């Protein structure tokens, strides 16, 4: 009874997803026929339909009798929502001030985007864990339309190389440099906001809808120092050669300690004798993006010449990142089902390390993008698609693993 | 206890899959660095490792005490195995006879391919439903290595445009034309053999490892006539203009009858009051390839000019194919949980229609490939990847739906 309408809402969602994916892919492949303005028209129609549905929800569905995690997904949702609203404000200011020889087309589509980020954030803040009871089949089609729009927006954010190559054409002055800097710096925030919204809307139509801290704090402070140094050097010019080595050597100092600590915690777990499935599949599927991008990096270094200074640091960094993802995944999946104090230090050290490793890969001009090594191997558009597919998924993995390791810490 | 080693075998499989996918994708993108011979070396090492494991299985694992669907997967497995052995024989004869100015490199890699298709078919014929009990963790790593090799072989078969554009370069004489004709005609057989093997190896490490017929026969005979007419015209020259219209008009006659019959069967189902989950996800995931390819076709026609003779037949054919997939899926998913005789006629008519619609899209020069409409819209390599991703999945859907509708027929 429920699963049948669930299937029908899924058919609506898959038809909208595959139609929009055909439009976006025709924008990638056959660029002369399908224009980005047509994709914006389709996504604007779809966004306005989601606006009418969530407005009808907030005004006339949430008032009849319905049925009678919660701290970090909501906070990251408001954070990434605020920064994506700011990103679209930066895009509007980039549209209106420098290039004044335009029509009124490229201002309306980010304005509906601003409105859509705003009221979806307000709607997902309050109405997340509330099992809808009055209008089942309308709510499932509405939520699946919203998920389809978020997936099409994420796909456009992944494969949209248009402004990112347009900005770097002029780079080959008073406020337009501020606007370009802010747009490039804030571009992963919308791409990860789409994934956060997809996760919480999926939850609310699937289930809903029927000593150690001292070293950890030292790691967080040194990570903040190298991150602010790389970001100050990065948004001032084409940054440097040595700051790459500094960032990657911070990675090669931190990540083997996390591998060794995760392996030790796994041995301690061997020395002692629905929600869990969604947590497992979220951890694995979020790990796959960074594992895939780093395997592309491994092949891209060993096919070219290794044994340069930082070029050996990217290789070792990628291999240690794979190994850290794997051992940390084994540690978390084993952890969800003199010893206890040691394991508490392990878990809180990994929590603080995951927080500083969460804040770092979401700020635009990342050093896995800003080398001429994977670029001019796969190419700009291909490596842009790989990086924007992988790095928001690594941010999602860091968030979800912060939650899992905080559950381990109070276990 | 079991799920942990299951996870570890999955880590081995995902590492091999992502490493080989990085090699194949570097062959697509950075063609100057990674050569197809290196992909053949990697797949040959991987194939030989699977050969040693399955030979050790057949000779020294299947003899200790183990634990104490079956008619069409096995038959299609032997059929596609025989035709892929024949395809690799055709590839060897294409390698050795026409282009004699070669080294001994391109003969060994199809020879290990022939041996690998042969003994995997022999191994999957007898040892499919036998729960292995003696060497658990070795068998899981072996089966996951074999699944990783089959997925990498399927990915190379999907994205391997190399010979298919090489053959059509000379087309711009005694036996090399026979060899090229047979290779192009038999190329989907290996690509669908890989998916059949992936499905049965996935089963044997997942669960194992711990009146109406008269019109249906008329449809089958007329489908055989239009298929043999298109194949005789197709492998004689660049075929015709009118045979496309004949094939697509057979589709536009047959598929609305299947939509109407599936909708009627759904209404009759509304008028009466593990394995199932794998069947559902196999039906949906096999449907997604044809639904995606036809949505690409819909966008490719409506972005260019419709309202030509057969160009309106491809559009209506694609929309009716989407609608037939959707209504037949609704019919099968409802069917798995004066009236009974009518529903029996519905099910057997759809069985015979699915058999003739199973034999048709697996024979090479397909009319969804052989128009200059989606080609020169997406391009040869892109549309080749789309067609070889979609059409073996449609063959898999037709097979799996023949099995499901035969279960419905005796229900
Ligand atoms: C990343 C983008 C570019 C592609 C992702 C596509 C998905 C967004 C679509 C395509 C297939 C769709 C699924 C197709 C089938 C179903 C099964 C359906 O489940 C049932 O069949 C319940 C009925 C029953 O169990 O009998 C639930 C919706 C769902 C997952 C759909 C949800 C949305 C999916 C995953
Ligand atoms: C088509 C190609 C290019 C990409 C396909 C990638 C897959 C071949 C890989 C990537 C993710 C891998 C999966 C990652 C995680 C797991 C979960 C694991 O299941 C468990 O976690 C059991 C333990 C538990 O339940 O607690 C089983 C292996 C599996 C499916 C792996 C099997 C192989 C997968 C699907």
């Amino acid at each position: 009874a429920q699963k049948s309408g669930q299937l029908f809402s899924g058919l609506l969602a898959l038809n909208v997803v595959f139609l929009g994916s055909a439009f976006i892919s025709s924008m990638i492949f056959n660029h002369v026929a399908i224009t980005l303005a047509d994709v914006w028209i389709l996504l604007s129609i779809l966004k306005v339909l989601c606006l009418c549905w969530i407005i009808y929800y907030l005004l006339g569905t949430s008032r009849q009798p319905h049925a009678v995690a919660p701290v970090w997904i909501r906070g990251s949702l408001l954070l990434f929502g605020t920064f994506s609203i700011l990103l679209n404000v930066f895009q509007i200011g980039y549209s209106v001030i420098q290039i004044n020889c335009k029509s009124k087309v490229e201002i309306v589509f980010p304005s509906i985007e601003i409105l859509f980020v705003a009221t979806q954030a307000f709607f997902l803040w309050h109405h997340s864990k509330d099992c809808i009871q009055v209008q089942h089949n309308l709510t499932r089609c509405g939520l699946m339309l919203t998920i389809a729009t978020n997936l099409l927006l994420w796909l456009l954010a992944v494969t949209n190389d248009s402004i990112h190559m347009e900005i770097e054409s002029q780079l080959r002055t008073t406020t337009c440099k501020v606007f370009q800097k802010g747009y490039i710096l804030l571009y992963p925030f919308n791409t990860e906001y789409c994934l956060i919204c997809c996760s919480v809307l999926y939850v609310m139509w699937k289930n809903v809808g029927r000593f150690g801290p001292l070293l950890g704090a030292a790691a967080v402070i040194i990570g903040i120092c190298v991150f602010m140094m790389y970001q100050i050097q990065a948004t001032g010019s084409a940054p440097n050669y040595q700051v790459f080595v500094l960032y990657y050597s911070y990675y090669i100092v931190l990540l083997p300690l996390m591998c060794v600590v995760a392996i030790i915690g796994t041995i301690i777990h061997t020395l002692e004798k629905p929600t869990r499935s969604l947590d497992v599949v979220l951890l694995m599927g979020a790990a796959l993006g960074q594992i895939a991008m780093s395997y592309f990096s491994i092949v891209a270094i060993v096919a070219t010449n290794p044994r340069d200074m930082l070029n050996s640091l990217i290789l070792s960094y990628s291999v240690l990142l794979i190994f850290q993802y794997i051992t940390q995944n084994i540690f978390i999946i084993d952890g969800l089902q003199w010893k206890r104090k040691a394991l508490k230090e392990i878990s809180f050290f990994l929590v603080l390390c995951n927080i500083i490793l969460w804040i770092m890969p979401t700020f635009g001009a990342h050093p896995v993008f800003e080398n001429g090594l994977q670029k001019s191997f796969y190419g700009y558009s291909t490596w842009f698609a790989i990086v924007n597919f992988g790095l928001p998924l690594s941010v999602f993995y860091r968030m979800h693993s912060v939650g899992g390791l905080l559950e381990v810490y109070v276990s």
